[PDB]
């Protein structure tokens, strides 16, 4: 029993992790193979990207895998990233894949500086593209992952903060998720929404938990639910919604439609001062798959 | 910006981690240097383990490492751990230290099933020396820990979950955190109260963060804060935790009794509606070095 945010063991990641540095800048890379990849701000001092590199030399990138110096062998810009080639290939390199996530999913992001791991914690694609993480000044060119039996599927690298606090990046391609881009702008966050299929994902945990209070008898129709979701900025709620709760229907002998009229009393009446598995407000950062993995 | 539950990177532990077999029961066992420790729960079938453990042979215990098997040339029983000799040394045996933590603090939790580690979280020790931990069936054995530098802190192995859906262990050296026991009695979770030094460091963490709503120009004394706190369930505040708390209030120039004042307003009037840092609720699981850590 017990449900908490969980994240994927790090480890694999972990000796994956690289410090570059190009001039006096200074981020993390990570060191697939014979290819270290990073973010390309690390060539800045509206630039234009490819004069900047098109001005540098294989020995201008220092990349240090901890206490050992990687030597450049050949370099050239995937988008935003940029693709160091090393005389080295990396002999912890795991089974791995470069995926990119849809709003919605959640991911394992391992915060780290100067090439070393801080932490690690689960994240959210939001809606809009950003993703709530925690990140300071050093952080760029973490990244996030999940993990299918052995192999780590990459699909985040961090770029930067926008102005409300929240974070946006690229997939392991160079290509940032939403419509955010590498340089001083004044970019920011659209208008986000709750992600419906994960807030009832997150309320079948509870009832797999013994969280009970807020079910109630009735059953309602997806075009009466999601006309009272959008009321309240909830994302709307499909057929393949429905579907992919299946597996927490069956467990809980509770019907998908029926979970989503406790939803809609919830979102109507409040919580009256009661909590959800340790939450007062609903909680859409667990996926569908989350759950199952957890319960 | 922005603050996250979050964990220490798992690495140095998850190649720490193996499977112990004695008879028909599997779980985890942690492997530093030619040493195995698991619950000694894995000899069972008001059970007497002195008997049971003289009962044994070294033959009787599977050591899987992966998929290598570990000859087990010893055994003794410490407390409620059990120490497993074996003719291999861990090669990937980290620098680390066994320490018993306060309630109050917190660890890393790495959630194994047979050898294999599944997520990893944050987790505190609750005022009644429970933790509401995340495991299923064949978690035994999976450890909580912390990392200073280079050496992680071993500070909880895992044995059961209680009535109430939360989990009691033991430290490294097999003594119980609280007054359970490893047997089938009725034995359950004491009244638990809030950690009211980690809600003013969790503050201290919102307001670094720009989350201001809360504060008001008043500050009280920690006499008259003490009480108002023991009637909504808080533990007491002391002047060590106001020491404690003063790099905090040194870098968002808040003194502790003012900040004190606003926790009294919260406490008194809750929030109205409005969040702290994505919480609807007071969090009291991040203790002071958590935030300056992430902040
Ligand atoms: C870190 O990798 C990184 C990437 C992109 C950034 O974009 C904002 C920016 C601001 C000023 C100059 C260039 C880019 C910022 C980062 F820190
Ligand atoms: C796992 O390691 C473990 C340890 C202790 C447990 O205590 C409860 C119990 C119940 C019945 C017999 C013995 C012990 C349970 C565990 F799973
Ligand atoms: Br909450
Ligand atoms: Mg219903
Ligand atoms: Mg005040």
């Amino acid at each position: 029993s017990g449900f908490r945010k969980m994240a994927f063991p790090s480890g694999k990641v972990e000796g994956c992790m690289v410090q570059v540095t190009c001039g006096t800048t200074t981020l993390n890379g990570l060191w697939l193979d014979d290819v270290v990849y990073c973010p390309r701000h690390v060539i800045c001092t509206n630039p234009n990207y490819e004069d900047l590199l098109i001005r540098k030399s294989n020995h201008n990138f220092l990349v240090q895998a901890g206490n050992v110096q990687l030597r450049v062998i050949g370099h050239s810009m995937q988008n935003c990233v940029l693709k160091l080639k090393v005389d080295t290939a990396n002999p912890k390199t795991p089974k791995y894949k470069f995926v990119r996530i849809q709003p919605g999913q959640t991911f394992s992001v391992l915060a780290c500086y100067n090439g070393s791991p801080s932490g690690v914690y689960q994240c959210a694609m939001r809606p809009n593209f950003t993703i709530k993480g925690s990140f300071l000044n050093g952080s760029c060119g973490s990244v996030g992952f999940n993990i299918d039996y052995d192999c780590v599927s990459f699909c985040y690298m961090h770029h930067m903060e926008l102005p409300t606090g929240v974070h946006a990046g690229t997939d392991l391609e160079g290509n940032f998720y939403g419509p955010f881009v590498d340089r001083q702008t004044a970019q920011a966050a659209g208008t986000d929404t709750t992600i419906t299929v994960n807030v009832l994902a997150w309320l079948y945990a509870a009832v797999i938990n013994g969280d009970r209070w807020f079910l109630n008898r009735f059953t309602t129709t997806l075009n009466d639910f999601n006309l009272v979701a959008m009321k309240y900025n909830y994302e709307p709620l499909t057929q393949d919604h429905v579907d992919i709760l299946g597996p927490l229907s069956a467990q809980t002998g509770i019907a998908v439609l029926d979970m989503c009229a406790s939803l809609k009393e919830l979102l109507q009446n409040g919580m009256n001062g009661r909590t959800i598995l340790g939450s007062a407000l609903l909680e859409d950062e667990f996926t569908p798959f989350d759950v199952v993995r957890q319960c």
